[PDB]
């Protein structure tokens, strides 16, 4: 299942993975004219590094569909699949593809951002989509199998050694 666990408020990495996907979908819509800011966590900075590469060499198709269909969430939980599974000893390579996957389909459709305000400056259809789009991969790997394995395997801390994390810190 999607849910779980022996905590109530004190949540282990529940709140760590879902904020974590998230906030790589906002960085990910970063308007073309203002450059998104810094990561949060060990996993955030890491797979903003990895990540970033795993579209610019894949992504090269995921946009076309990202405004194509307009399905970006219907590939976003169907890569998952392909990928990610409940049954499968899924991979690192896996996780990091997915979030930056996830990130390259954010859609967008504002009017004229020709005037950029602010950093907020972004249609409503990031915080929806991000809330569906994260949503699922966010379970997926957030599952009883996903996340006990994902932490089994030295969980995002393991991750950023694996993938030789950029920062010092973690």
């Amino acid at each position: 299942g999607p849910l779980g666990s022996m905590a109530d408020s004190q949540d282990p990495l529940h709140e760590r993975t879902r904020r974590l996907l998230s906030d790589y979908i906002f960085f990910c819509a970063r308007e073309p004219d203002t450059p998104e800011p810094p990561p949060t966590s060990v996993e955030a900075a890491l797979l903003r590094s990895v990540t970033r590469q795993i579209q610019q060499e894949h992504q090269e198709f995921f946009s076309s569909f990202c405004e194509s269909r307009g399905n970006r969430l219907e590939l976003v939980k169907q890569m998952a699949d392909k990928l990610l599974s409940k049954d499968q000893d899924f991979s690192w390579s896996q996780l990091v593809m997915l979030l930056a996957f996830a990130g390259t389909l954010m859609n967008q459709g504002p009017y004229m951002a020709v005037k950029q305000k602010r950093d907020l400056g972004n249609r409503v259809i990031v915080t929806r989509d991000c809330c569906l789009i994260v949503n699922f991969l966010y379970n997926l790997l957030m599952g009883r199998r996903h996340r006990a394995r994902l932490e089994a395997l030295g969980g995002w801390d393991g991750f950023c050694r694996f993938f030789k994390n950029p920062l010092p810190l973690g």
